């Protein structure tokens, strides 16, 4: 019980700001992780030795591809862990638990390959799964992780809050199907625009926690620029790779999946902080405000891939 997770100073107060990066020691991670718990929820909400457990079987189910990694789970997870501790009273006992779950869980075993492609190769997963494909499986593995023996981090909840949270954590996870954040942030804007934003209305903080979901999702475009510029290169390895796979079906890739088009990924940067990243942290701080802090880092990147572009670097 009294046996709380410190960090050494400078990860201690750096944890706590938007654009902390959890670092290349792979085996401080687990640490981290359980840290964030401890202080977003409580040191009750969680049976260590549960919680161990189910942290080390997660890290487990996630593959050794270039991105959609552990270190994306646990960087997604620290993302949310900093809107959580920045908009204490707006979230319930149970959002705090579930949250910092499906964050961590969002990926689980990713191939590092696009709904689109799994459709085009008719992977099993796409009849499985015809929409959202990777999302309900990275769902179907957090459950059935849950359930292995002495993994249920859960099990003191109700039958009605246990429901509730896995309920939590699946519409979380389902979320960060980017396809459905375009309609989720237009609702949202309109019924930000039109004062009809209500928190007490489930399908309106469904909607809410999506959106955190999407922001916490693409926080690489958050940081420090190097940070920012070196992800981009794990995020376009696999982007790359898949246009190869795409090539082997006798079917061109978009130009984002061609390595051929290399050239041009400043230009694509631009359209992704204007169509996908800027809007989304503009209407996640007019919701939250002091989510700002995303918004600003957001903006600062999109200049530095417009420096680029200029060929000031
Ligand atoms: C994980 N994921 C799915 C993301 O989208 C994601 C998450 N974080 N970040 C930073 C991204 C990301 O890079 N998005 C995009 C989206 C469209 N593009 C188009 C091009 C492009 C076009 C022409 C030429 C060369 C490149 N490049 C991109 C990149
Ligand atoms: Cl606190
Ligand atoms: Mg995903
Ligand atoms: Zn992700």
């Amino acid at each position: 019980g009294l046996m709380q997770f410190t960090l050494p100073v400078r990860l201690c107060k750096e944890i706590e700001l938007f654009h902390f990066d959890i670092g290349p020691f792979e085996n401080m991670w687990p640490g981290i992780f359980v840290y964030m718990v401890h202080r977003s929820c409580g040191t009750s909400c969680f049976e260590l030795e549960k919680l161990c457990r189910f942290i080390m079987s997660v890290k487990k189910n996630y593959r050794r591809v270039p991105y959609h990694n552990w270190k994306h789970a646990v960087t997604v997870a620290h993302c949310m862990y900093a809107i959580l501790q920045n908009n204490h009273t707006l979230f319930t006992d149970l959002e705090r638990k579930g949250l910092l779950i499906a964050c961590l869980c969002h990926d689980l075993d990713h191939r590092g390959f696009s709904n689109s492609y799994l459709q085009k190769f008719d992977h099993p997963l796409a009849a499985l799964y015809s929409t959202s494909t990777m999302e309900q499986h990275h769902f179907s593995q957090t459950v059935s992780i849950l359930q292995l023996e002495g993994h249920n981090i859960f099990s003191t909840l109700s039958s009605s809050e246990y429901e509730q949270v896995l309920e939590i954590i699946r519409k979380a996870i389902i979320a960060t199907d980017l396809a459905l954040y375009f309609g989720n942030r237009k609702q949202l804007e309109e019924m930000y625009q039109t004062g009809s934003l209500n928190l007490n209305n489930q399908s309106h903080r469904d909607r809410v926690i999506g959106l955190m979901m999407t922001a916490c999702d693409l926080c690489s475009v958050t940081k420090l620029w190097p940070v920012t510029k070196l992800t981009a290169n794990d995020i376009y390895a696999e982007f790359w790779a898949e246009g190869d796979e795409m090539k082997k079906l006798g079917i061109q890739p978009i130009p984002m999946m061609d390595r051929d088009k290399k050239d041009e990924v400043p230009q694509g940067q631009l359209g992704f902080y204007n169509a996908v990243a800027i809007p989304c942290y503009t209407t996640l701080t007019q919701i939250l405000p002091p989510t700002e802090p995303l918004l600003k880092a957001c903006r600062d990147n999109l200049s530095q891939w417009e420096k680029v572009i200029r060929g000031e670097e």
